[PDB]
RNA sequence: AGAGAGAG
């Protein structure tokens, strides 16, 4: 446990880039991993939503750069196109100074401009989304050569059954020296197991299942009824409501769509985003709620993982999630680096099965919704 | 399954 930036042994034009993002001390996890990182151990590092594994990531890669060696160095993944981005956006932001060189490298956006990019200069980090990536490593615009960092942000989500084949097979590109970092807020006994065909006697740094939930997020539950409708719910609520900014999440695009409709149809101000809109759509969804112009989104678990709106202090779960990480990450939205947050659950008699399992495996407190808003 | 995740 190193708690000052300055007892980390990182380069002055790094801790230049550090403070002028405004970080002045190191957060519970930077404190820990960034050293055995910049070492170059793999290492394994759960932390709880919104304490900054970002920057962990980031400052290690950074201190480890060769800022002459004009060549991809490092190679960050992240699940989705918004996250990726935001990822981007931080490490450039930490390394200008220095004259680190950080590209995303993400799908949606216009190839041929990429690929002349990359043809220029060999970007010093890559932050992509797995088949962006994959397809710029197969096409050949993107070495591996000089690249001996691999970073998997949303561990968890990367190395589930849906993307760690996409992982594995840009894994197959890099050097068997590659170091590997992975980081999540949870860490699932199976995908710890997966972490055996990346990882080579890791440093672990975990978070007891019964800790994991931040004490300044609020958790409650409304019940519905069976002849009572979610949306009257929903709506009967969101009046009594002074909203600074709020997130909706539903489990389907199609609901997403509907939800957005009938809310608007209450003159409810929202905006809704998910995986089916353009993606020059996304990308101006994103940013108006980010820049607060928008005060409510409505979306999928898109945005359950990862995304960093500091105002959003309101998450309602109007459908519950899946599986029972996804709620540690959709709650997390709200209460970022120590705020006090609240999240509110509907819950259909269907749902309490769903909700019984999350309180039990994370023994947390979800207490009826009081009248105090 | 859902949700994500290249190009064309
Ligand atoms: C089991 O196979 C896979 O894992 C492959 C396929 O799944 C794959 O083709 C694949 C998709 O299939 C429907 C969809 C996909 O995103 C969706 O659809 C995109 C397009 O609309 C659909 O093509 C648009 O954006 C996404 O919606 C917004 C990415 C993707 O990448 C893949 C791929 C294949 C070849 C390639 O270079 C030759 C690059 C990517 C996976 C892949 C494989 C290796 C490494 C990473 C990813
Ligand atoms: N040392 C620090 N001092 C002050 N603010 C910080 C520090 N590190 C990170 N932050 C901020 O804290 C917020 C959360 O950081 P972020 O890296 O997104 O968290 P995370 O741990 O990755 N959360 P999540 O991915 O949801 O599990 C961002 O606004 C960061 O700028
Ligand atoms: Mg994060």
């Amino acid at each position: 446990i190193v708690d000052s930036f300055d007892d980390m042994n990182l380069s002055e034009s790094l801790l230049r880039g550090i403070y002028a993002y405004g970080f002045e001390k190191p957060s519970a996890i930077q404190q820990r991993a960034i050293l055995p990182c910049i070492k170059g151990y793999d290492v394994i590092a759960q932390a709880q939503s919104g304490t900054g594994k970002t920057a962990t990531f980031a400052i290690s890669i950074l201190q480890q750069i060769e800022l002459d060696l004009k060549a991809t160095q490092a190679l960050v993944l992240a699940p989705t196109r918004e996250l990726a981005q935001q990822i981007q956006k931080v490490v450039m932001a930490l390394g200008d100074y220095m004259g680190a060189s950080c590209h995303a490298c993400i799908g949606g956006t216009n190839v041929r401009a990429e690929v002349q990019k990359l043809q220029m200069e060999a970007p010093h980090i890559i932050v992509g989304t797995p088949g962006r990536v994959f397809d710029m490593l197969n096409r050949r615009y993107l070495s591996p050569k000089y690249i001996k960092m691999f970073v998997l942000d949303e561990a968890d989500e990367m190395l589930s059954r849906g993307f760690k084949d996409q992982i594995y097979d840009i894994f197959q590109k890099l050097n068997s020296n590659t170091q590997v970092v992975l980081l999540s807020a949870t860490m699932p006994s199976d995908v710890l197991e997966v972490t055996k065909k990346f990882m080579r006697d890791p440093i672990r740094i975990l978070v007891k299942k019964e800790e994991l939930t931040l004490e300044g997020i609020r958790q409650f539950y409304i019940n519905v009824e069976r002849e009572e409708w979610k949306l009257d719910t929903l709506c009967d609520l969101y009046e009594t409501l002074t909203i600074t900014q709020a997130v909706i999440f539903i489990n389907t695009r199609r609901k997403v769509d509907w939800l957005t409709e009938k809310m608007h149809a209450r003159d409810f101000t929202v905006s809704a985003m998910h995986g089916d809109m353009d993606q020059k759509e996304r990308d101006v969804i994103m940013r108006e709620f980010r820049s607060g112009s928008s005060r409510v989104l409505i979306t999928t678990d898109l945005l359950a993982r990862g995304i960093d709106v500091q105002q959003v202090s309101l998450v309602i779960n109007y459908d519950l999630p899946t599986n029972r990480e996804n709620y540690i990450h959709r709650i997390g939205r709200g209460g970022r680096f120590g705020r006090k947050g609240v999240a509110i659950n509907m819950v259909t008699e269907e749902d309490k099965r769903t909700l019984r399992d999350i309180e039990t495996f994370y023994n947390t407190s979800i207490e009826e919704m009081p009248l105090n808003v």
